[PDB]
């Protein structure tokens, strides 16, 4: 691997600590970094640590270096998990990303859901709780990640809660938006760890005709949209892969969360137009969802 002096850290600055990941994205470990930043070299900042397996492929180290590479192009925005460090020198390769420590978007409100009731699934009692505003501010946050990545020609095809991730301060931030494009495939019938299919979050054409745009990362930012309002609900539970084909061929749309204004069930819907070129883009969905955030209640 060649040296990156730009983003190159020595393996004596990091301390690698417990595994945080194969829950998600990739063989991951929490770390302390040792002077990331030149001012000052003894503070330590927390850092997620993004690794192969000990039975990794060639294709396995050739798409970490391009995720890398990819993170490197894009450059900083607040809204997205960035790229912080490298360890390429003498040694396995050590990809440095910001560590978010409050988990998946998804998570983070399924923890924050109302307390159990005795008709629950009746125990839940969470120490913190969430406004209608914090719930908007959550999507106008995710819709900026989604605009700047836009604006440096980067087309998600995974966004969903399970990749935003929250930090200490409660910041959202877009996480896989670098991996490889893999070739052909994808097992539609795939689940992930929680056991959802990630068919649930994908627009028509991206699974019908396999065209991947902005247009259909908005399709899935309404799907995310919906997630948020209703506070980490899983979409179409109990629908296998072909009865949501069929669900998809009739135009049928999700229902309006009970957590939601009309406002913005009808963004959900406008982000789920059947013509991709009559869906908002992400620019207009921040300019609405920063007029809403502005007029939405923090009382309740
Ligand atoms: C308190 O619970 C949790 C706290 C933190 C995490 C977590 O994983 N954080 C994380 C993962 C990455 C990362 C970003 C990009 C790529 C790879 C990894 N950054 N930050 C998970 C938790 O519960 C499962």
């Amino acid at each position: 691997l060649p040296e990156d002096p730009r983003w190159e850290l020595p393996r004596d600055r990091l301390v690698l600590g417990k595994p945080l990941g194969e829950g998600a994205f990739g063989q991951v470990v929490l770390a302390e970094a040792i002077g990331l930043d030149k001012d000052k070299p003894n503070r330590v900042t927390k850092v997620a640590v993004k690794m192969l397996k000990s039975d990794a492929t060639e294709k396995d180290l050739s798409d970490l270096i391009s995720e890398m590479e990819m993170m490197k192009m894009i450059g900083k925005h607040k809204n997205i998990i960035n790229l912080l460090g490298a360890c390429t020198q003498d040694g396995p390769l050590y990809v440095i990303v910001e560590y978010a420590s409050k988990g998946n978007l998804r998570e983070y409100l399924q923890a924050r859901r109302p307390p159990g009731l005795e008709y629950s699934y009746p125990s839940h009692n969470p120490e913190e709780q969430l406004s209608s505003k914090d719930l908007v501010s959550c999507a106008y946050q995710v819709a900026r990640g989604m605009e700047y990545l836009a604006s440096k020609k980067c087309i998600h095809r995974d966004l969903a809660a399970r990749n935003v991730l929250v930090t200490e301060d409660n910041v959202m931030k877009i996480a896989d938006f670098g991996l490889a494009r893999d070739i052909h495939h994808i097992d539609y019938y795939k689940k992930t760890t929680n056991g959802r299919l990630p068919v649930k979050w994908m627009a028509p054409e991206a699974l019908f005709d396999r065209i991947y745009t902005h247009q259909s990362d908005v399709w899935s930012f309404g799907v995310l949209l919906w997630e948020i309002f209703t506070l980490g609900g899983s979409p179409y539970p109990g629908v296998p892969v072909e009865e949501l084909f069929k669900l998809l061929k009739e135009g049928h749309r999700m229902d309006k969360p009970s957590n939601c204004t009309n406002e913005l069930y009808m963004m959900m819907r406008d982000c789920w137009h059947a013509v991709p070129s009559q869906r908002p883009t992400f620019k207009q969905l921040v300019e609405d969802l920063d007029r809403i955030v502005a007029l939405t209640s923090n009382q309740e």
